[PDB]
C-alpha cells in the first residue's frame, strides 16, 4: 500500500474537522457498525446489552470507547504509514486480549468511511473517500501482519 502526500493531504484535511466532535463522530461510527454488524456488539460486555439507536446514543460507554478508537487510529493517520511504534501496541491487544478479528477491522474501517461522507460530503467526496479506503487498508494490513507474527489468525 502507497498513498500520496496529496492523498495523506485529503486523509488529515477530513481528519481536522474530525477533531472538532471527535465524540459525536465516534458514536456515529460505532452506532453504524453495531447496527450493520451485530455480532461486533457482543465484544463489549459493558454495553452489549445496548439494541436501540436510542440507547446507544445515550450509553457512556459507548461515547467513551468511541473516542479512544478515535484518539488511536488519529494518532496512527498522522504518521502517514510510518506507524509501527504506535500500532504495534493495538495490534498485540486486538490480537491476545480482545481477540478481534480482521473481519471486524474491515467491518469498522466501512462505519468510519460512511460517516465521514455522510458528516462532510461537500469535502469528503470519491478522492477523499479513496484515499481513507487506502489508509484504513494499509493500516489493516499491517495489523494483519503482527497478528499472523503472533500465530493469530484474526
Ligand atoms: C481501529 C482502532 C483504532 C484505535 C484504537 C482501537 C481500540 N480498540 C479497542 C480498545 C480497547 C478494547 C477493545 C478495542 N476494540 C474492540 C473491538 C471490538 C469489536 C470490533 C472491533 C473492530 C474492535 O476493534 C481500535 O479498534
Ligand atoms: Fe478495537
Amino acid at each position: 500500500m502507497v498513498l500520496s502526500e496529496g492523498e495523506w493531504q485529503l486523509v488529515l484535511h477530513v481528519w481536522a474537522k474530525v477533531e472538532a466532535d471527535v465524540a459525536g463522530h465516534g458514536q456515529d461510527i460505532l452506532i453504524r457498525l453495531f447496527k450493520s454488524h451485530p455480532e461486533t456488539l457482543e465484544k463489549f460486555d459493558r454495553f452489549k446489552h445496548l439494541k436501540t439507536e436510542a440507547e446507544m446514543k445515550a450509553s457512556e460507554d459507548l461515547k467513551k470507547h468511541g473516542v479512544t478508537v478515535l484518539t488511536g487510529l488519529g494518532a496512527i493517520l498522522k504518521k502517514k504509514g510510518h506507524h509501527e511504534a504506535e500500532l504495534k501496541p493495538l495490534a498485540q491487544s486486538h490480537a491476545t486480549k480482545h481477540k478481534i478479528p480482521i473481519k471486524y477491522l474491515e467491518f469498522i474501517s466501512e462505519a468510519i468511511i460512511h460517516v465521514l461522507h455522510s458528516r462532510h460530503p461537500g469535502d469528503f467526496g470519491a478522492d477523499a473517500q479513496g484515499a481513507m479506503n487506502k489508509a484504513l487498508e494499509l493500516f489493516r494490513k499491517d495489523i494483519a501482519a503482527k497478528y499472523k507474527e503472533l500465530g493469530y489468525q484474526g
